[PDB]
């Protein structure tokens, strides 16, 4: 039978970083990552701030914003402290475990310092995870593996995604969950984020799928939704960050029962 | 019959990076990639200065610079034009198609600006293709696909690589080679890069595992040596080069006959 976030929450074998995640999703009765697919910081954090109430989560992609600097995830991170999201960089590592522990703790980016999440692809092996570890473990924080990819002519199907959700389960001190498009694990300790949503049918002219968020959350099980253009592009933003809540989470308390 | 690297550079239907980079090995007489793994901008800059002649190529992973600036960046094509070699930025693109055509071009990085070569993973799809396409063609650049990795447990195998191989086939006019461990491609217009190379036995603690390079480019039929921490953590880093190149070479030149 199925348990809330709240009691998800309180798993034995529940992360903290998930815990965390769990108890502000129930206490604001949010399960919208908003996607912040934007090149300049002043509009990320403007979004952060403006949207933060309705999140319990905010993506990343640093690597696309011209302006970057530590002081903008600085003040990032007083926006997700006052309004209660994570944040969540997503920089798909995907190479051989030395590299990977570079490229999370050093560079211009630092973004272990900063990111409560971060995602791998599992491709390379069970490296790519340990060497991630090795600096996000004494930084106390979580990594979500990409099980399924909603784009089309994906490989992560299959065995691939099996592969992806054994890798999980042995690396449970520090992977928390998945990048998926429907709930790939029976452990409910494992929190499912699902990308290629919109309200409406259809995709974009590189490949991306949208599925809707009833179908998403309801007949999929999945947990939380990411949203970038469904939000991003619309006129006003923070009606569209709510119109995303209410659909996810009308969703959840539905499945839910 | 196979071709030399001079006479692959005059194929029908070769790449004009490819081109480039097959004309400069036949002239140089190297088939060796050095994988830059530094974190100081001048410690790259003076191991692409000394090591520059005995180079075809320099990998890069920029994103693990301390002192990353794009004037590092104009440093290092000064070098790689003074000693003929391209620059290979190891990103690993591996996200929908909409994204990393902003990666790509944008950020703080602007690695279209700088890299004659990328890599992308083929998890996503072929989207992740037509996306950095979208900025590499006008840019006139060429990207690499991971068709296999050196690392352990893998996923890179079997129906995995023969997609990549279909899809580097199909968008030769920007996709013009792989990242592999052996050839994977009958097509002798595609470059075959191959790392987890040392002249030793053995590998990292992390999943890294290596072979040989007559190993790799004699038995193996690849084309090209991507070698880091066999010459990196070398004391003297010339000769190491040196070794590496000599390995590779006289491999090649045993395979044509
Ligand atoms: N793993 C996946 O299946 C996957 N699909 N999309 C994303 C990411 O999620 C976002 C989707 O954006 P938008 O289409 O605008 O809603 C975008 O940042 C993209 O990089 C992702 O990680
Ligand atoms: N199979 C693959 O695709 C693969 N294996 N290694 C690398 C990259 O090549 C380099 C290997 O480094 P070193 O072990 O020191 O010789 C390093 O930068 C790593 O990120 C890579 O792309």
């Amino acid at each position: 039978k199925e348990l809330s976030f709240g009691a998800r929450a309180e798993l034995p074998r529940i992360h903290p970083v998930a815990s965390k995640l769990l108890r502000l999703m129930q206490k604001k009765e949010t399960n919208l990552c908003l996607s912040a697919d934007v090149s300049l910081a002043r509009e990320l954090l403007q979004l952060a701030d403006a949207l933060g109430p309705s999140i319990c989560m905010l993506k990343t992609h640093v690597d696309i914003l011209n302006d970057f600097t530590l002081d903008v995830m600085k003040e990032l991170i007083t926006l997700a402290k006052c309004h209660e999201f994570l944040i969540f960089e997503d920089r798909k590592f995907a190479d051989i475990g030395n590299t990977v522990k570079k490229q999370y703790e050093g560079g211009i980016f630092k973004i272990a310092s900063w990111a409560d999440l971060v995602n791998a692809h599992v491709v390379p092996g069970s490296g790519v995870v340990k060497g991630l570890q090795e600096v996000g473990l004494p930084l106390h924080r979580g990594c979500l593996l990409i099980a399924e990819m909603s784009s089309t002519g994906s490989l992560a199907t299959g065995d691939y995604t099996r592969a992806a959700v054994r890798m999980a389960e042995e690396h449970s001190e520090f992977v928390v969950g998945f990048i998926s498009g429907s709930r790939v694990s029976m452990k409910p300790e494992f929190l499912h984020l699902t990308p290629g949503v919109q309200l409406e049918a259809g995709g974009d002219n590189l490949g991306q799928q949208y599925n809707s968020p009833q179908e998403v959350i309801g007949k999929r099980g999945s947990d939380i939704i990411i949203v970038g253009r469904g939000i991003i592009s619309a006129a006003d933003r923070l009606e569209a960050a709510e119109m995303y809540r209410k659909a996810a989470w009308e969703a959840y308390l539905s499945r839910l029962g």
